[PDB]
């Protein structure tokens, strides 16, 4: 085919942070991205990003094993077909990969830029068209320091870059963690929007009474609050606890979004492409949330500029984000690989319609951090 | 610590079968396995295996991956640490380490291996005793041609290698695979049980109808007719079906097998080391099972010698596997790395006393088929 995949790498590359990032079950030094370079017989590039966090310590798939299984069994199955049936592409490969949402993800964010390329449309627009421009960007504070995150958030409120807040929590005694969450939404008022996350880190018999203290304090989102094992559990929690609660990683496929749904495990379901297996895959989990009432929350984790703005492209054709999106990851590395990095102000990561993901590469700068 | 960890080496090895073995997602031509050498500071070596089938076409872990995420993220954890302890390496695993239970099911049979050679007790021993020194092991007919598969079934029966036969379907018509199942049945009779395997091919709109006919038609069993995502299907089946339904792709971990139990998804589960990350892991999800009145079943993921013995001294303690064992993976390749093959007679596998896993490494063809 004129457009057929000629070949595909992978480049596993180091970048560093502005900061320690703590989450409940692992304190991010620094970030890996894997980035995706897909280029056909027509002459076009396509770039994607499949990232996760800490290695092993979030999910099954580590930079290392993602770049081994699309060398491995992607790219031979890739190689050869149509890049510019995207659809027929994904579908092939989901007839004989398992799992690998995270591989799969970079694969299709790559095939979308090629597309948008190709056709001179941004990706926003390949999806279906867009609804707005701007999305609305919380930022996470996980320092491990309740002066250090007051602090933190206050500037950003100043600087006009974020006034939703979420707070890392789970890894502490309980209690001293709610007071920390406490104190930060008493020092912000009503000038942010405060919601926790707590990676699965509570047991239900512990969650009972903390969501209770939490929406009594002015709280207005929990995400994860226990295990995505305890199915019943979060049903039992989304009754007795006064704030919503969000799933996450409770979602690891579109399927299970259905299921949680069904069941009632949460009233928000955060949308992550690394989660479903890529943009097309995450807007049927949001469809599927949308059919049963349940609010959208434009996920990340904490991909650079690339993984961004394939997510952020999906998430500009939704008729609504109710809980808004916590697309920061190329604010929270100190350094990239694209030669612009994304546009962020007033609040809001601003898209453009260029085509595709509307990025290029900066072979200096990936030449450089690669591994 | 004196039997502290001092290197893990996997190796990934390519070896001949019999014939193809064709899977509804996927037809065999051969096996890999990744073996694990794990060597303590007391000079004791501990042998491990993880393996699984057609690449990434059952699991998302492969030969491939499984061996760049042990050699990435496992091998750093562990090597200093305490081979003996057996339970506070695997939790140490387990807290740092999301899924990859193939992986962690080589490394737990090898420090098991290396811990009985240590004490001069067999697997089955350290892991409370055994109840019996055989275990039944039934075969699996899946050459895709009816006539091929009564012959065979009919030389396992008179040879008294196996009386009980696993058939795969799900890759065909519907009602050609129910002919083809119903044949099989009729030409061997009450002398042998026959029994089938969908690997989630069939939607529930099929499986209502064609659970019916096989139960109408001898088949004793019915392993997951359809996809692990259908949990309310599932359910629904065990209550339409006259015939049992047994789980296997459903337990990817402990918690589903909870969950599975809590919900009714089945009525016998396939117990998996590669599924549940070890030995004991296994054990714990057959405690589940045993203490919700759900039948066992030993299964496999075609591992080869090492895999296979491993399995087998942990069924070795159960009280009772009321649908025997398909332990056969050894029979399917022509040449293995074991200096001596498991013992096979009379319809069951024979597990000897020796010390750990009671097996020796052929150096000579681990040579010859490693990558
Ligand atoms: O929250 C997660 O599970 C993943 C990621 C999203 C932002 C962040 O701080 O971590
Ligand atoms: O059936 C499976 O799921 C895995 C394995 C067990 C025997 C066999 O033929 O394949
Ligand atoms: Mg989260
Ligand atoms: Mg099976």
């Amino acid at each position: 085919h004129a457009s057929a995949i000629e070949s595909i790498e992978t480049i596993i590359v180091d970048l560093p942070t502005i900061r320690p990032h703590k989450l409940a079950m692992h304190t991010m030094q620094n970030q890996t991205l894997v980035l995706i370079r897909l280029r056909c017989a027509d002459g076009i590039e396509g770039l994607g990003e499949s990232t996760t966090i800490g290695g092993l310590a979030y999910g099954n798939e580590s930079p290392d094993s993602i770049k081994t299984n699309i060398d491995r069994f992607v790219a031979p199955l890739l190689i050869g077909q149509d890049a510019s049936n995207i659809n027929a592409a994904m579908l092939r490969l989901e007839q004989s990969i398992r799992g690998n949402t995270f591989a799969k993800s970079g694969i299709e964010s790559a095939l979308l830029d090629a597309q948008g390329k190709r056709l001179g449309l941004p990706v926003s627009e390949l999806l279906g068209g867009r609804v707005r421009d701007a999305l609305p960007v919380a930022w996470t504070l996980a320092s491990g320091d309740t002066a250090k995150d007051i602090a933190e958030a206050q500037k950003m409120l100043d600087l006009r870059r974020h006034r939703i807040f979420k707070l890392k929590i789970g890894a502490g005694e309980v209690d001293r963690d709610l007071a920390h969450v406490i104190a930060i939404k008493k020092a912000l008022g009503d000038s942010a929007s405060v919601r926790v996350d707590v990676n699965q880190a509570w047991d239900e018999a512990v969650a009972l009474r903390a969501c209770r203290i939490l929406g009594g304090n002015g709280i207005d989102l929990i995400e994860q609050p226990i295990s995505r094992n305890n199915r019943a559990g979060m049903v039992r929690l989304n009754a007795s606890s006064p704030a919503p609660i969000m799933a996450d990683e409770s979602i690891e496929c579109v399927e299970d979004a259905f299921n949680l749904a069904r069941e009632g495990a949460a009233s928000v379901f955060a949308l992550k492409i690394a989660k479903n297996g890529g943009p097309r895959a995450t807007l049927r989990t949001a469809a599927i949330a949308e059919a049963a009432g349940i609010g959208l929350y434009g996920g990340t984790m904490l991909e650079g500029g690339i993984g961004t703005l394939a997510s952020a492209h999906a998430f500009l054709t939704l008729n609504k984000l109710s809980w808004d999106t916590e697309l920061f990851g190329p604010l929270l590395l100190t350094e990239d690989i694209l030669a612009e990095p994304p546009v962020y102000r007033d609040f809001h990561l601003h898209v453009s319609k260029a085509p595709g993901l509307g990025l290029s590469l900066d072979e200096e700068r990936l030449a450089f951090f690669r591994r």
